[PDB]
């Protein structure tokens, strides 16, 4: 009424460290803060880790030109935790680039590896500034509560459940903690130590999850059950996969199946397991009867892929998949949230990394859990405790035990024959879209988040 002014800007500068598991929940939380008229800056560390990182910042960035990239240019072990630690080293050379930024920088959202480097570069920054946390809401219970385990002095050979109150898995075995946390000189081990103390300098934690499949630990953590003095969790997921995602030979062939006859397979962006074990996963595929879709990876890193998936599978396990005409089997990046969505999909076979989770939440597809690695133990019992999944403690982290193709096809055989696991899982794809919707826990975050930016 009395002026006639460029609305105010919320800017907001984004930092993800490697992996695809980092990257794509950091921007389809870039795209959702688009949608919600914010300027976005993208710090983006350089070179990726791998081919797929590459591809898809390439993809985002020609959907959204109006996004700032600040180029991060990494001076020259698994391959990713490495990446980690160089992304935390050379971390503290990013002052001159935040300072300068324009518009004025509303708040600052950066990787929950990199709490130790950034923490006092964000408050440097006077805003507000905050983790994206990328695993699950109780795999972050467990990270918060670690400082309180690791000051025994039995640590780490003394510890057999870790029971965290009120959390939505409440006893954590020790065969479920991450095995680096476990081995009193690793990466994480001291990530763990020097970041989980300073949670408590944080404007507030951000998780891509949602009360539907993490209703006790979001309530256990703001409500001080956990740490007292933790930072407010704000539950905004379920991430919706985006179209800049997306690179039409497998859709073609799941169009060809029927509805809910596919189980899809696969164990993430950065595992691969040994090659005796692989062949046990076609063995098996095989003996359930079910149609399949497997993506397999060779190699961790997709940029040292170097044999054929024929010579990967072998010849008797090949000579079997292409008699039968059940399945295809791909050694390549897939768009996993368009295959999930596909009708024709009705089971997955996952390692319960947080993001495949969350996208088989979103399309409501029950899940065989076989975590191998890291917090997937956990994420699998997340799962198993809300009833739209199941997984076997006896099989293992990878590598322990040889998984028998017997025994894989019985457990394949057991989650596509169980209806209430479709049940669970229809219901937690209902709650998926309460979630976003105006009330629910994401919407109601981000407006909160909005307006103490604003
Ligand atoms: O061929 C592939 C393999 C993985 N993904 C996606 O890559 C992510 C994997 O992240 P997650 O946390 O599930 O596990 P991680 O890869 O970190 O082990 C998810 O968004 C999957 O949808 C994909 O689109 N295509
Ligand atoms: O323990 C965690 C929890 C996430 C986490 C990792 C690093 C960190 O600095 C903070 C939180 C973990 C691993 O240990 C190993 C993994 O393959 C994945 C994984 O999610």
């Amino acid at each position: 009424m009395s002026s006639i002014a460029p609305h105010p800007v919320v800017h907001v500068a984004l930092l993800p460290s490697a992996g695809m598991g980092h990257l794509t929940p950091f921007l389809r939380l870039a795209s959702l803060l688009l949608h919600q008229h914010c300027h976005v800056t993208l710090i983006t560390p350089q070179p990726t880790v791998s081919k797929a990182e590459e591809d898809l910042l390439s993809r985002f960035l020609s959907a959204f030109p109006q996004v700032n990239q600040l180029h991060f240019h990494l001076p020259p072990t698994d391959p990713f935790f490495l990446q980690f630690a160089s992304i935390r080293s050379s971390s503290h050379l990013l002052t001159p680039l935040l300072s300068s930024l324009t518009p004025p920088l509303s708040s600052f959202i950066y990787d929950m590896t990199l709490i130790s480097p950034l923490l006092p570069i964000a408050e440097s920054l006077g805003v507000p500034h905050y983790i994206l946390f990328t695993s699950s809401a109780t795999m972050f219970s467990f990270f918060s509560y670690f400082p309180t385990l690791a000051k025994s002095e039995s640590f780490p050979g003394k510890l057999d459940f870790v029971e965290i109150p009120g959390v939505s898995v409440s006893s954590i075995p020790r065969s479920s903690i991450p095995p680096p946390l476990l081995v009193p000189n690793s990466l994480f081990g001291k990530l763990f130590m020097e970041d989980s103390p300073k949670l408590k300098k944080l404007h507030g934690v951000l998780v891509n999850t949602f009360e539907g499949i993490e209703k006790l630990s979001l309530e256990a953590l703001n409500g001080g059950k956990v740490v007292k003095g933790l930072p407010p969790v704000y539950g905004v997921g379920p991430f919706v996969p985006c179209e800049f995602e997306k690179v039409e030979t497998i859709s073609e062939w799941l169009d060809e199946q029927p509805s809910g006859s596919v189980v899809y397979v696969s164990f993430g962006s950065r595992t691969a397991m040994g090659r005796e074990q692989l062949r046990e996963v076609g063995d098996g595929l095989v003996k359930s009867g079910w149609r399949f879709l497997w993506v397999v990876k060779d190699k961790i890193v997709d940029r040292a892929e170097e044999e054929g998936l024929d010579g990967v599978l072998g010849f008797e396990l090949v000579e079997r998949m292409v008699k039968e005409k059940k399945g295809l089997v791909v050694k390549e990046w897939v768009d996993q949230s368009e295959i999930l969505g596909h009708k024709a999909v009705g089971g997955f076979v996952s390692h319960c990394g947080w993001n495949s989770v969350v996208e088989a939440a979103w399309f409501g597809v029950k899940i065989l859990g076989w975590p191998l690695h890291g917090d997937q133990k956990i994420n699998a019992e997340v799962v198993a405790k809300g009833g739209w999944g199941v997984w076997k403690e006896g099989w293992d982290w990878e590598g322990e035990r040889l998984v028998k193709g017997e025994e894989i096809g019985e457990a394949i055989r057991e989650v596509m024959n169980d209806e209430s696991l479709v049940m669970k899982a229809t219901q937690v794809k209902k709650d998926a879209r309460k979630a976003i919707s105006v009330g629910g826990g994401c919407e109601v975050a981000l407006q909160k988040l909005m307006e103490v930016w604003k």
